[PDB]
């Protein structure tokens, strides 16, 4: 079996949906602007039919932690060398395949981005950057990244992960793992489903990996206070024969002076790493990681520094952006608190 | 103003809608069969594209309390009498518009229904029945159906409320109402935001108010649990600027020898009961409400039974189906618990 519903379009549906992409790259400034951020679920519709009843359908199924769909087109001729950050990662050669990947995301739910994240982006970029190989965030490479749930810290952490392969010429694996749940013995799972945990914010919220000011944007505060003083949550949530799944392997731990808990959070990383397995993201693949089911990361590769790195775009997806509106900065689509 | 966001058909776009929920109706056997309920979200984006402009749009601003479509033309001749029981409502005039219910509902979310109510139905009616006017559910007549959440003991409840009129010739209103936060002060605020009070299942939930066996199907047991020990919930949740609502005018109470938590109740009765506005659904009229945003209810009127009383179709939806899976009774769309 696999782990995953996987799609596979043909040439004509494939080069239809990049047709569509084209013309909104034409007719939109840009993706993260009010105008496409609206229209795209409408725009998104007049996609290959059969793309459009996998995407309404795989998303209703129970058993999946993704939904890949495979057999997009890139010119790398086009697409231009692999930017060496994510600031000047919004190149013309990428632009179609971003305008490509939120019409994707608007078939699945509300796309919205971070206010202390990448400047505040919807569409995010997952580079190597140099200097910071063995970093816990997204632009590592030597160093492994370690496997998460998205913004699990967060309350108002989305429902799905995008991420469309612009390149990945030596075939670095994403890793993903569900909930151990032929594993778990009903005492570490009550423990588990418990608000017994401590899960602070990751380092892709800190303000040095933002550009400059930016800080201080009073969305950073709120970041401080999560890491500084954070509340106990549940690590598993709702039904017990499919929970759902919120932590972070470098960023959880027990409430202090709890035993059970760590025992129980120790036992579940055994468990995760035990039956991580990996998803190979090929250039033109996109994946759309459940992160409710699922956690995820990255495998640890050598970066090559030389315009051919691995390169992915990268979206938030929520079922309801006003499950968030207390989040809400303004009336943009960039979540954050004071 | 108006406190909802409203939207006219043009008589091309209200036939193209009704064309093909005519087509939908002559391809597929039933509404609420598994075949259909996969397949209209898909289907509904073949409705006119202002219309889909709207739904997509209208659902994502922050104020509005529901989502009005007016003008689908209804043929009283076409659609027959209006029936003496849900249990024979499903008639061939009536079926077209259950078809065109769900297509619109489709572009919201996902639709489900409850095993403990009309017989696990996802498309359910609204009609006067004989014998029942002076009863707490929406078959009444006589009696004023209160204000309340859809559901609002459940935290499965509904994201929005579908009402599609099929007639309605005496103008009987729908009653609406948001939180009451111009009046709602800081201490009795913050005492509806905490975990004092129980809200009870409805009387639409009970074994007679279903069809004959049915009973005992098991998830009127869950039923009689959240009516015997109602565990404490709070009334409002979320944004202080902005909190969603969770509050049963018949069926909500506060938690046991708690004064200061029935005296907020109590002042939010007042609050509600004041600022309760109508919305008439004319015959054609589809009403969307905000379940989170806004109560409902229905004002006393005098039924006529002579087969042209008022008449909805009625159906809930959610934005995330994934949601309730502690609910889910099987395979099928239809929640409720042990
Ligand atoms: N959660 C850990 N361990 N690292 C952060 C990875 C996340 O994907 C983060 N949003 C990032 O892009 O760095
Ligand atoms: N909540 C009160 N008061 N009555 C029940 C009304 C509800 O709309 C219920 N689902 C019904 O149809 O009777
Ligand atoms: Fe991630
Ligand atoms: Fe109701």
């Amino acid at each position: 079996v696999r782990p995953w519903s996987e799609f596979r379009l043909t040439p004509a549906e494939a080069a239809a949906a990049a047709a569509l992409a084209a013309r909104c790259a034409q007719r939109y400034d840009e993706t993260d602007g009010p105008e496409f951020l609206l229209d795209a679920p409408v725009i998104a519709h007049e996609l290959p039919r059969r793309l459009r009843t996998f995407m309404a359908r795989a998303r209703l199924d129970a058993w999946p932690h993704a939904l890949v769909v495979r057999g997009n087109p890139v010119d790398d001729a086009a697409l231009g060398s692999t930017p060496v950050h994510w600031r000047t990662a919004r190149t013309p050669g990428s632009r179609p395949l971003s305008f490509l990947l939120m019409l994707y995301a608007g078939l699945l739910g509300d796309v919205f981005g971070w206010a202390t994240q990448q400047d505040g982006r919807v569409v995010t970029d997952v580079l190597p950057i140099k200097g910071g190989e063995h970093t816990l965030v997204s632009s590592s490479s030597r160093q492994e990244l370690g496997w998460h749930t998205e913004d699990a810290f967060s309350p108002y952490r989305a429902d799905y992960v995008g991420l469309l392969s612009l390149r990945n010429p030596d075939g670095v694996a994403t890793t993903l793992a569900g909930v151990p749940l032929d594993d778990l013995d009903e005492r570490t799972l009550d423990v588990l489903f418990q608000e017994r945990f401590l899960i602070r914010p990751d380092d892709s919220h800190l303000q040095v990996n933002n550009s400059t000011a930016q800080q201080g944007r009073v969305e950073f505060e709120g970041i401080a206070q999560a890491a500084d003083r954070p509340e106990p949550v549940a690590i598993l949530t709702g039904h017990r024969a499919a929970p759902h799944l919120r932590v972070d392997g470098d960023f959880s731990a027990p409430a202090e002076g709890d035993e059970e808990a760590a025992a129980a959070l120790g036992t579940l990383r055994k468990l995760i790493d035990a039956s991580l397995y990996e998803l190979v993201l090929d250039q033109g693949d996109v994946a759309f990681i459940d992160n409710r089911r699922a956690v995820h990361g990255r495998r640890a590769f050598q970066p090559r520094y030389d315009g051919r790195d691995r390169w992915l775009k990268r979206i938030n997806i929520t079922r309801d952006l006003h499950r968030s509106r207390k989040a809400w900065a303004g009336d943009s689509r960039v979540l954050g608190q004071r």
